[PDB]
């Protein structure tokens, strides 16, 4: 018996009202200044529009809302009328109520047009849409906000141009007005010439060009220009502020990358490192930026540490499920195993593990070739290998001994890292470490 | 015997002085240029205003202040005169002292008007108010500062317009001035036409429009325009800077939210997660933003860790006071218990606790339904439940064993979390853990 | 059989195309408005340019690209045509296709010039270059982006000026146009005068000056100015946003330094420290800023903790290799030793180690003199020394006893710091600590 | 034999050169356009200025500099000539060399004035001063940078005005120039009228007003305005960027404070806390902001942890030196004791320690009254006290028992905090804890 605020009916009703509001807001100054009122072909359409909003006044009592403290619903139509009658009812029933149609049919005009300028309270619904669409996900945020600013700027042009043409009509002596002193016969021309002339006056003093045509002579008009140029100063400052937000935010990523590269280059050229350490640092920052892992670190560390477990369970479980070491290790162990795996990504020709380094982490390959050569003991050649899926670092499992070989990449790779302390934290989950240790003993003895 | 600076008398005295300062600052250029001086109907009011400030000069010796290093008072009127006589006394006694009324009554004028332009030192009190109202809590900060800028801009318009009308009066050959070459008979017109014309000239070169009327011909006036247009360049840059602060600060929250959603969507569409993990991540960020917990985390972690204990004592003590487990647990234990409770809030249909997960935390419901179904062992149906107030996670109290069921939400909930390490930290507070363990044994055996 | 996208041939082919695109984009409005078409001396060059792009349409099928998910290559020409035929093929084959040369040779003009305005789709390659050069390392980032903005601004001036000269030619009554009412005989003048006049009109309404010459009289031209001044408002806001990024980013370092100095001075002058502690704090921040160690800390702590080991191995191994203590300590121990050394840098006259201070760290000198004097027990003189390479702090190795002397610098120095906990972490690497302890015993006994 | 770069002689020599550079840069356009050259009264002064710079060319070989990698000196005049002859020698010896005085005395002019426009290379010294004064401590940073921008803007006005007056002189037909068509007789007027007219033209198109006088008619002049208005667009954007930095940086502190208060008020009014917890949170943030402890925390935690020990040794040693507990505790213990003391500051009426709270920290008063009342057991009245210097919290030294009383402030205080873990860390420093424990036993037994 109560209409939910997420039906397909009510949302299409709102968007039909939004098109109707845009119609009313475009007509109202153009009706206020140029055209007369006694003819009725637009009077019909205005009365129909007032009928639609009078229907909406009734129908907003049947609609549920979303409360702030308790969520997802408010029903039982008490407190709905308390919400609607306190916040938005008074100005809506002032705006919806016809006054010109009663003045026309009762006895009878300028004081009745000002009562028709209250139709602009209907323009809150466009603000409610541009509040919804920023916060909705499935839209470009830097498109909606510039659309909002273009809407406000175009409406300011329109309303100011029509009001100045009004104050040019109502004044005796057509000469010494802004349009009279240039065109001496202007009331006999069409609507398109007068409307384009008023619009052209208004935009040359909004966008602060100000050629020198169409300046003011009438002192009341000379008074209107003071308030309009104050308003244009304020709005132009606001517009430059929004475009500064769009430019600062659109290019933050590339600027932060170039900061990191400048800092690495100053640190390198200060201490005079030869070539190799420079190329390692700069290529490693280039491949941190091509796979943008900084936002990955932040947004993974903002997750509630169970959804990241389901992420790693999707990504790395069939890779860890088939290794040299792990054979029969009881997948209910693997669910608690997988969730601490921290992926990584590595440049080519970066010496990963050097000879006689004290061990720190397991390096499961997921892709990419690896080339191992003797370091210090062997001047050149020798042997060293590992292929997709084939782990290494299995010396420092429990042997606690340094790595035999050198580890230099050939083509780029993706290397998982279950480190030493993570392994020793996995040690207390016993009765399945026996299978791992049997795989170690039968692994190395063969 | 010494007036405190927080009386209701002295604050109303200051605000009466602020209205008097605004009066003096509006009159002084308008008196300096347009009107004469020999008539006395405003001379009376100016002498009365000088009387009020001469009273304030005496009365500021009886008032205490707030020192910088030691707080809350300085009394004993030594060092009050040392403060007042060193900082603000000289220019105040130069500004308050009448010079035109002595020139009028002594013997007698342009050199005496410049001595009346020193009345603008009285305008420090408006700066003191706009320093107080930013730092006071009970006002909108983005309203006060724009009011300050509108005040400075309007006063610049006013003073520049009146000074240019002065330099147009004092020059012989009324033609070849800015107002003379357009209106040849301008000294015979009223005050309102000349004042609106001067104001209209001034605003078309402050807001950089510059139509082309009212340009300068007199070379001293052509010299005045150089300094005024330098000043307008500086002030327009300052105004755009302040509106950039208001726009960058007004929309930081929505922009940060949309950053987080873009980063989550790039991380999802890079690694090709199917649907479910995307919808979990995006709905969890949407319900971190509807209940803005990031500012909550920051401002709770900036608190001195006793007021947050009183906060949690108000919020969660009658909820934890009535549980399945806790029955007679000696509320002086509960005061030390409650202060480490970390609240949280959760989306619907997010699988909270999965089957055979190694346990981490207690999950006391505060609201919201919970639905538990068999995971892996059971393909569908089965049973699992918990209602408002009914805790779960009571397996991993001391049993250290994985959870039996799956835990999926149905409608959204608020779930407290006293985690495993927090429980084991609460273990050393003994002689009341016996009641908890008896409640465990009689709880599970039934 | 497939051309790689990193050959020297294909890159020079692209840059030749970029010069050809700049040629076409400069000619096309200037051809559209000023000159005729029936003569053929430029028609030849345009057909040759269309030939070059028709060659490029074929040749872009033989070129490999870089995929997003898997890196470094895509070969095997399937999916290359799927990439190229879906993204960029349609507008390229619309732009490359000649239509004016077919209109000239088939039967025959304004509707055929608009088909020649589609040559501006060729201007995507300039956007691809200005996307590459920001992300490439070996270029100044704040030079490329301002070059991009100057390019867009100059092209807007050019195209708007030529389009307004077109709409001034095509209109009957040469008077009441923008160039007709000032120059009554303008079609008989040269190209340079008309082109400079159109360019001069366009820039006085792009850069919002607007003298007052050359305003519009024709109502269709009065309509064109509305769209052009809207566009200029948008572009001027965008340009101010980019220069705000350049100014905020160019002076962040000096502003952060001056923040730190202001905060230290307020903390000093609040609590009334005499002189010495002020000069120590301020000189220490000055020598943190002359050797900018903050970016060093950040970018070293962002490194993957093996490249920083190779850095410290290059920088400090021949310094630690020759000390009082270390003599025969088996350089495979030294590789694991060096990587935890944290360098530092110190001001002169800063009291480094005071008398009877509980010990915290080893202080190996690398440069700079050190002067030690008796503290408290000795009023003045006494003795204390250490020279380049000569360590101190060797009391608190295992003796766990306070330092004997005071340590005040004379000229500035660079002092390594292997702290107490780092030494005790190095203790478990035994069978070579015996040599260190023998060097201690024979060191102190002599 | 080598002049140090920090003598009082050489710095005064540099500042005399800076005044001479400002003289040359102001004269050079004004000499280039307005005045003739054959008279000699300024020719003398120019030759003298060239003599001063020819002396400086020699004298810059005797001066030491500061190297980048090794600091504080470079002597031994090899590599000084390598620095000076590579970087700055060529353009200095091109600028210093006279060419007009040789043209005047050799045989003989426009091509020789362009050789005199190379005197503007001498203007690097003003850039070196405005690089030094930002980085020097004893100057306001937001004053120097705005002075730099005003200097560049005024010089742009000056040079552009004089160059346009040159291109107005050199053209035949004095009518159809910018100054000719308004003043038909302008070459017969003085210097002040022509100079003010050129300056007034230049500033109305720098500050984008553009009245409508003084527009261009000569096509070469119409070409000059294009480059000058491009330059003014660029410089106006740069100026707005710098004022945006000054406004964003000048009001960051108050804006951050108001952020914290808005976040606390939203967190309070969301969860509906009654009054008391709101007033505690808001008054505690107000007294974190009146004594700005956030910058204190940052800049103390950036200190090298020995200077902060000397700070706490100056601030708190004679306060801790005289307590209830500590009597004879051997001040060489006190030097290691004091350095971990963390000061704090507290609002009035904030309940500091509640009844039956599990203890956390010692609370030595340094000022401010304290009022203790019974909590829960006692409804009202009771007793509780502590005065300046009199510690409390001495229950939980080793008794590990909750506090007896409640602790509510009356007037604001400053309370040191040596916490529980800091005390237990001080426990291993024995052979003087016996005196503390004797003071405990004789303290409580009395
Ligand atoms: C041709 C006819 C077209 C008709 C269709 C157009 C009608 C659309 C109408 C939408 C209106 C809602 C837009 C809104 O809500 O107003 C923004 C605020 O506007 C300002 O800047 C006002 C600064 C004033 C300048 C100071 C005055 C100086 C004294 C919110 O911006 P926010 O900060 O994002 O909330
Ligand atoms: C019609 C009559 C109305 C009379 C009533 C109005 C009187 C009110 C009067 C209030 C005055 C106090 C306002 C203040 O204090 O001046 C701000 C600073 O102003 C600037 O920008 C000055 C930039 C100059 C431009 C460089 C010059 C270029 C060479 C502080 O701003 P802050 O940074 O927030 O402190
Ligand atoms: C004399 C002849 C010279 C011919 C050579 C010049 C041709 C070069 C041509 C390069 C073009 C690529 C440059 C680009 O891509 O367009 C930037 C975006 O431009 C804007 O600002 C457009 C704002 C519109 C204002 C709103 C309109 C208001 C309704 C990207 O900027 P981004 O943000 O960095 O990506
Ligand atoms: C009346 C006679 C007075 C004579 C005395 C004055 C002589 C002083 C002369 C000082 C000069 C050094 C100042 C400097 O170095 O130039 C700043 C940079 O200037 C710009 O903005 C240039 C933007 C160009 C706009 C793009 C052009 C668009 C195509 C550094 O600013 P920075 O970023 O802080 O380094
Ligand atoms: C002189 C002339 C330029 C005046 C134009 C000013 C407009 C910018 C004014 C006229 C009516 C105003 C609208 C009417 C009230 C609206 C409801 C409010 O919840 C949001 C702002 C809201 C949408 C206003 C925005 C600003 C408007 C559109
Ligand atoms: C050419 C014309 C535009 C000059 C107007 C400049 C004004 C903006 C000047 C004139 C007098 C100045 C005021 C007088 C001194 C005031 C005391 C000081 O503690 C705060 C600034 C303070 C309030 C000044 C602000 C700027 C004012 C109001
Ligand atoms: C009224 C007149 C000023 C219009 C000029 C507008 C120009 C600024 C428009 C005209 C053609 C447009 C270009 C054509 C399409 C181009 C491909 C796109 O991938 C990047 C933008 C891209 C390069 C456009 C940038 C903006 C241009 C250059
Ligand atoms: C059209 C007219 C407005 C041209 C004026 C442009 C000036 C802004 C140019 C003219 C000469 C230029 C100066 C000459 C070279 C100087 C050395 C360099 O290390 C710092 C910039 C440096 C100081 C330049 C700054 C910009 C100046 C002062």
């Amino acid at each position: 018996h109560i209409i939910s605020p997420f039906n397909p009916r009510y949302r299409a009703w709102e968007m039909w009202l939004v098109l109707l509001v845009i119609y009313s807001a475009w007509i109202c100054p153009f009706q206020f200044a140029f055209i007369t009122y006694k003819k009725d072909a637009i009077f019909i359409i205005d009365n129909i529009v007032n009928g639609f909003f009078a229907i909406d006044i009734i129908l907003t009592f049947f609609v549920a809302y979303l409360d702030s403290h308790s969520y997802l619903l408010v029903d039982s139509p008490k407190k709905i009328a308390i919400r609607y009658l306190s916040t938005w009812f008074a100005f809506d029933v002032c705006s919806t109520a016809p006054f010109q149609p009663l003045s026309l049919l009762f006895n009878y005009e300028l004081g009745f047009r000002i009562l028709s300028m209250l139709r602009l309270w209907r323009l809150r619904r466009v603000s409610s849409l541009f509040a919804r669409l920023e916060k909705d996900i499935r839209f470009n945020y830097f498109w909606i906000r510039c659309t909002k600013l273009i809407s406000v700027t175009l409406f300011a042009i329109h309303c100011a141009g029509c009001f100045n043409y009004l104050i040019a009509d109502r004044y005796p002596n057509p000469r010494k007005t802004w349009i009279g002193a240039v065109y001496p016969n202007f009331k006999e021309a069409s609507l398109w010439n007068r409307y384009v002339t008023a619009l052209y006056w208004s935009i040359t003093t909004l966008t602060t060009t100000g050629y020198g045509d169409f300046h003011a002579e009438n002192p009341r008009e000379m008074l209107f220009d003071i308030f309009f140029m104050m308003f244009n100063l304020g709005l132009t400052a606001y517009l430059i502020g929004n475009m500064t937000n769009l430019v600062v935010h659109w290019t933050s990523r590339t600027r932060t990358f170039r900061d990191s590269v400048r800092a690495a280059s100053e640190f390198a050229s200060r201490n005079q490192l030869p070539h190799d350490i420079q190329d390692q640092m700069l290529s490693h920052i280039c491949l941190k930026f091509k796979t943008e892992g900084l936002k990955q670190q932040e947004t993974l560390n903002n997750l509630p540490k169970a959804i990241r477990s389901s992420i790693a369970n999707y990504l790395f479980f069939p890779i860890v499920h088939n290794i040299y070491l792990f054979q029969g290790v009881s997948r209910n162990f693997l669910f608690q195993l997988v969730s601490d795996i921290d992926a990584e990504y590595f440049p080519p020709k970066e010496d990963i593990i050097l000879q006689n380094e004290a061990p720190t982490d397991l390096y499961i390959l997921v892709s990419g070739a690896v080339d191992f050569t003797v370091y210090v003991d062997g001047h050149d050649q020798f042997q060293g290998k590992a292929v997709i899926g084939e782990t290494f670092g299995e010396v420092g499992v429990l042997y606690y001994r340094p790595q035999p070989f050198t580890v230099r990449t050939t083509e780029l790779s993706q290397i998982l890292r279950i480190s030493r302390t993570s392994l020793m934290s996995a040690m207390h989950a016993h009765a399945d470490d026996g299978r791992v240790i049997m795989n170690n003993l039968f692994m190395k003895l063969r």
